[PDB]
């Protein structure tokens, strides 16, 4: 900030502060598991669920 | 879904789930009957009755 000062008077300071902030770290996975009954029938037929 | 996982913790499932659904079948008629005496009236006079 700004100050207003007379002809001698004395000066004051006023400086800038500063903090830091900080990311967190999230790790995020998707697991689906199937028979592979499953890997058969679709592969097999044609059906695109394994693709879905 | 997806999870969000410490460094260590535990990984979990989620997966797709899936039905069929399925169509009917279903046969539709029209049968209109009329006089052979309607088919020489209309083809003698050009009535346009059976084009209709």
């Amino acid at each position: 900030r700004g100050e207003v000062v007379g002809e001698s008077a004395e000066k004051s300071e006023s400086t800038a502060t500063f903090a830091p902030v900080t990311s967190l770290v999230r790790k995020v996975q998707v697991t689906q598991r199937f028979s592979q009954e499953v890997k058969w029938a679709d592969e097999s037929r044609q059906l695109g669920v394994l693709q879905t």
